[PDB]
């Protein structure tokens, strides 16, 4: 096996992904980003890089909302993220279109608080 057998949207996804280093995150079928509470990128997997074109190694440390993903700097994406950061229970799923310096690509996004401190998952798959 060369993949992690975890489905997008699984109810306990934050528990299953707590064990995963960067290599294991690259075994997921869906894009996975981990952000801090300000939106800085802590982790970013291969599937996400294939969806978006960004280089998973280069995006670490950039700010998702200010730097790499201005199309998500909106109430419908960033607004939802920061509300869930504030409440401590982020868990929201919605479709969205990624269109900054790329062919517009419609995705399903699932944001969910991670078990580690100051850490929040953004999961992405195509629709
Ligand atoms: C809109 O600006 C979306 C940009 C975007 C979406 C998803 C990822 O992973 C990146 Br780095 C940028």
């Amino acid at each position: 096996s060369h993949m992690e057998h975890v489905a997008f949207g699984s109810e306990d996804i934050e528990n299953t992904l707590a064990k995963m280093d960067d290599g294991q995150l690259d075994g997921l079928a869906f894009g996975a980003i981990q952000l801090d509470g300000d939106g800085n990128i802590l982790q970013y997997n291969a599937a996400e890089g294939d969806i978006t074109g960004r280089d998973p190694k280069q995006v670490i440390g950039k700010n998702f909302f200010k730097d790499v993903a201005p199309c998500t700097d909106s109430p419908e994406f960033y607004g939802k993220f920061k509300e869930g950061v504030a409440s401590g229970n982020l868990n929201t799923m919605f479709e969205y279109t990624f269109d900054y310096q790329m062919t517009p690509t419609k995705v399903k996004v699932h944001m969910k608080k991670a078990l580690s401190g100051d850490s929040y998952w953004v999961f992405v798959k195509r629709v």
